[PDB]
């Protein structure tokens, strides 16, 4: 009896985990620059998963060899009572890569780790990864970068959300954060319980696609528009509507 | 006074054109199976969108050269009475390519051709790419190819809709057609006037990822799952409400 409006199922104990992998500084030897406002996008996320009964778990300018433990930790604990999972990546990173401290991981490996076969109690449960990463370029300044990073599409019931596609450029204020991270965690404020959660992300595309990219107090900044996407698995309808205490 | 409802404008004189290029037998020296089953995906399609208000425009079999030029048309006619753009790729594909009979063309120049710069009358309607493609492997059989083509995004407006992602399997029944499109073709014909299109599209990525492959005529072919996904970079709800004459 195949329902049109069928949603995930959000009714478990805890609404799940929501991992934020942050990166402000890298080692000298990559010549990759400062991320300045990346906290403010780690700060603005934390608090807007919060709200929506996330355990929010944060970690700072990690190396390769931590990033990996701590990822493969959490994917090999049981997330029978959850309803989803959350990751974040707030780098740098090029094509199927991310930038940890020290070096660069397949971003594959990472959504591996939480692939059907390989993490039981995920199974038919949305996995999100929301990726702020672009090419590193070199009081609140607008800083811009290419994107780099290939949109690419995981698994069933992965939901993967870029900041920027190819062509377009992301930016980035030294204190307020990405335009991208802002308007997610308004829409997150405004719309995160009510809304399903590719309606949101749509709003997060007009919001950033409408931000005016021809008077910009640097010259060469001019005409660099900016457009997130996603990419889908999900097979059902998204919410993250307050759950009973 | 921002709307999080907001729906994309679909009250035109016309819905707009469909394009569809079907691709069933390759130049000799490209050495590309025969595709046998698409004709069922291009008349499926055709009678679908037909019911949804396109002007389908159907091409079987062009070279390089042809579909450039009917492509290129479509582009610089005017789509300003129009609600929207479909253009529908049923080939073989690799990486940013797919095949025409001749050749292998570079997907970003098609949809690029349809960017807000080099298209005015389609700036702020949606432009959906709907890419059955994979990798040629050299009475109603299930022919299994590997996923090949890119899950790109294409820019502003654009809806890029993919039957298979990495690491997964694309199925064409040699009478029936690709899994992909009959699920594609069943969710337009039950839902495609009433539900939000990415909705739809979700809806189709339950159908194909529920799709069983553990008791197949092929030993070979157990345990190669289909997974599609969308990439969306629209800004607004999608709906295909009947047309008031
Ligand atoms: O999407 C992009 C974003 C960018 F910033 C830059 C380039 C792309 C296009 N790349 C891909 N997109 C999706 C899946 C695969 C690729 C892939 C893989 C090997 S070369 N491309």
């Amino acid at each position: 009896m195949f329902d049109p409006a069928e949603k995930y199922k959000m009714d478990h104990r805890r609404r799940g985990i929501a991992l934020i992998f942050n990166h402000e500084r890298f080692f000298w030897h990559l010549t990759l620059p400062e991320r300045r406002g990346t906290c403010a996008d780690r700060d603005n996320l934390t608090r807007r998963f919060s709200d929506l009964g996330f355990e929010v778990k944060c970690f700072n300018d990690l190396k390769a060899e931590e990033l990996l433990l701590k990822i493969h930790e959490v994917s090999t604990v049981s997330h029978a009572d959850a309803d989803c999972f959350v990751c974040v990546f707030l780098s740098h990173g090029e094509g199927n890569h991310i930038y940890a401290y020290d070096a660069k991981i397949e971003i594959q490996t990472l959504t591996g780790l939480f692939k059907g076969d390989k993490c039981h109690s995920l199974v038919g449960k949305p996995k999100i990864f929301i990726i702020q990463a672009a090419r590193g370029n070199q009081t609140n300044i607008t800083e811009v970068d290419a994107a780099s990073v290939y949109t690419l599409p995981a698994g069933a019931d992965f939901l993967m959300c870029y900041s920027v596609a190819e062509g377009y450029y992301s930016h980035r204020e030294t204190v307020n954060g990405s335009w991208y991270i802002q308007d997610l965690c308004e829409m997150l404020g405004k719309y995160g319980s009510s809304l399903e959660f590719t309606e949101l992300l749509t709003l997060v595309n007009r919001k950033v696609s409408q931000r005016r990219v021809d008077f910009c107090k640097d010259p060469s900044a001019i005409g660099k528009k900016q457009v997130p996407c996603f990419a889908s698995m999900l097979t059902k309808k998204l919410h993250f509507f307050p759950k009973s205490n």
